[PDB]
Order: structure tokens, then sequence, then C-alpha cells
């Protein structure tokens, strides 16, 4: 039944477009790049449930606010967040606010830990389901 595994990743720039989808290369990967966050909330908005695994860049500005519809409308799925750091500081206030509980962080020069983190990006959406999107 899993077949393949259908992931939505949302970024303007064609580079981490394809680091990201070159990470999640497996043959049984689907991946669709919205060259907008407007254009990424349609594509879920018919496939909440199909979408196995949503990617993000917290570089974007409004990008927050793209992930809130999707909390909003309902949609939630195992997504992972780019663009992070391991600052404590209060400055940069990177919490999982930017999606669900069940959102993954993956460093920006690690573009490849998707593909496991997808696997693990699933198994945490599940135990955390129905996870708290409070967009």
């Amino acid at each position: 039944m899993l077949s393949q595994i259908a992931i939505c990743i949302w970024v303007e720039s064609t580079a981490i477009l394809q680091d990201c989808q070159r990470a999640l290369s497996a043959d049984r990967y689907q991946l669709q790049v919205c060259e907008s966050g407007e254009m990424l909330l349609e594509y879920a908005q018919t496939h909440r449930d199909q979408i196995d695994c949503l990617i993000l860049v917290a570089a974007n500005p409004s990008f927050r606010a793209v992930v809130q519809q999707l909390c909003f409308e309902g949609v939630v799925v195992p997504a992972i967040v780019v663009g992070d750091r391991d600052s404590e500081d209060p400055d940069e206030p990177a919490k999982e606010q930017l999606y669900h509980s069940a959102e993954l962080h993956l460093g920006i020069h690690q573009l490849e830990q998707l593909p496991y983190q997808v696997d693990a990006a699933l198994a945490e959406f599940l135990r955390l389901a129905p996870v708290e999107t409070m967009a």
C-alpha cells in the first residue's frame, strides 16, 4: 500500500528546491515544487491526506503566514523546516511555531537528511496525531 510517498516542497530558489528534492529522490518520492507559498496551499488544499511530507524554508518572509494557512485549512503533514539554528537567544524565536509540533527541522547545509528526516517526520506525525497546528 505504501507504493510511493507524496512530498510537496515550497521554495523560490531552484538550487534549494533541487537540494531538498535531491535528498528526497527515492524512486518512491513524488516531489511537487511550489513557486509561491499560496500555490503550495492549493496543492495541499486537495491532497492534505495525500501529502506524505511537506518541505518548507524559514528563509522566506511570510513563510510563517503560508504555514499558518495549511494549519488554518486543517492541512497537517509531516513537514520538515529548513533555515533553523540552535541559538537559544530570544532574538530569533525559531521554535516549532513555524508549523505544527510534528514538523522536523533540517540544517541549511545539511540538505540530504530530508529522506531520513521524511521517514522520521512521518512517524513523528502519527505519534503526534492529531498534531496541534497552532499556526
